[PDB]
Parts: structure tokens; sequence; C-alpha cells
């Protein structure tokens, strides 16, 4: 549906911007009243926030730091509402206080929602998928 | 408002249901297309998944793990649709391959729409706060 089809489009603008070391071009696919959580539980509250730290750390520990989609699995919560949990891979980087970070898959949730016929993302949040964990997800056993 | 106002008592009564160790209470509190994202990345599709999960670590190691409310940061979003940011601090535990996680501060989203009157969870989304890496947060720097 629309929903889904146009949060494809703005993930796929989210990952470019990154990859290419856009910053600049993340402003157009938020809403001012955005909000975001990263993999460490930092909360950056409306698009100026979360686009001075994207724009911080691109220029830092994720210049060189490709993410790749895995998986998109969208949906519509409500009409104008637009769901994603988004897999995945990020490349391998180091802290500001020098911890070596493993590649890894990230979980990484984003909300889009039309306005006027528009939709951008109003909230973004990310987490680390700890490998170690994978299978003691007590969902397997279900069925 | 009204949908801060409806996700504050989703909340506390999500809150009670994982501190009284009454999982049986998730079930109302979700719609059944609700989805979730736990702090190890574990993605759970559809409400019986998500109940399933957190009955299934609540019996075993979050058996006696509380999470204590901080803040709530709650907002609406769209007509009918409230997001709210969430900070508690997690008590410490053992995960079921025998690691310690520490007591932390988490960073959760909760996600509530209204359907005919009534609001409930469609997603929440945590992470785990690192406090080592708090001080690096680019935006103590605007």
């Amino acid at each position: 549906g629309e929903g889904t089809d146009a949060i494809q489009a703005l993930i796929q603008a989210y990952f470019t911007a990154w990859n290419t070391n856009a910053p600049e071009r993340f402003a157009e696919i938020f809403w001012p009243d955005g909000s975001w959580v990263n993999v460490v539980g930092m909360h950056w509250r409306g698009r100026d926030q979360i686009v001075f730290a994207h724009t911080a750390f691109l220029k830092t520990i994720f210049k060189d730091c490709k993410q790749e989609l895995v998986t998109i699995e969208a949906r519509t919560i409500a009409p104008g509402s637009a769901l994603a949990v988004v897999t995945l891979i990020q490349d391998a980087y180091v802290t500001p206080d020098g911890r070596q970070m493993p590649r890894a898959h990230d979980r990484l949730t984003l909300l889009a929602v039309e306005r006027e016929g528009v939709w951008r993302f109003i909230h973004g949040h990310n987490t680390i998928v700890n490998p170690d964990a994978a299978n003691n997800d007590p969902v397997l056993r279900m069925k």
C-alpha cells in the first residue's frame, strides 16, 4: 500500500545519505517534530537535534562506516501512518573513547506519517542485534 | 492532550504487569497486529509473539527483575497516534546463556494508536542506555 511504498522510499533515502556521507540530506526526510533513539540510548528531540547528531557522528566515528539494508518489514498501522522494522548490517567502527565495535546486524524501527499528502519520518529507534542471544528467542518454540 | 493521557495509562499498566509478574495482562494493552523489538534486537511479530516472549522471560530471567519508571516523554504524532520515549531503570539480571547484565537505564519507545475510541500499543522498541557513551552525545555541544 501507499504507506509501505512511501516508507520504503524514505528508508532508501536515509541509507543513501548515510552511505554517501551527505548528512545535509537527512532534514528533508523528517518532520520538524521528529525524534530518535540510537544504539546506545541517546534520545534526540526534534529534527534539528536528529540532524546535528547524525552529522556529528558521520564526520567522526561513522565517516567510513557503511550500512547495508537486509530486510524492510513495513506495514500501515493507521491511515497515514506506516511502521517499518528494518534489519541492516553495519560495519565495524571505533567509539569516541576507543572501544572496537564489531560488524553487526542492527534492528531499526522507523515510523513515517503523512501530512498534507506528503510522507516523512517522525521517529527512529535502533538496537544492535546480539548474535549470542538469538537462539534463545522464545518465539522459536511456538507452534 | 488526549493521546498523551491515553498512552500514559497504557504505560502504567505495562509496568504494573511487568513488576507484579502478571504477563497475562499484556494481551489487553496490545493490538493483535502489534510488534516489538527488545534490547538484544529480537523482533516479535504480532501480539501472540509479543505476549509469548514477555511471558517466557518473566517466568525465567526477569522473574525478580523490576523496571522503575523515571520519565515519560509522550506526544501526539497524528490524530489517534501517540508516541512515548520512556526512560526506566531495570534491575540486574542473568541472560539465558549465563551472561550477567548490570542494573541500567533503558530507553524505550512505545507507540499507541486509537481504534473505535480505544487506545492500545501497536509497537515497542527497547535499547539499553550505555552510561559510558552518554557524554559523547553531540546534542550537548549545540
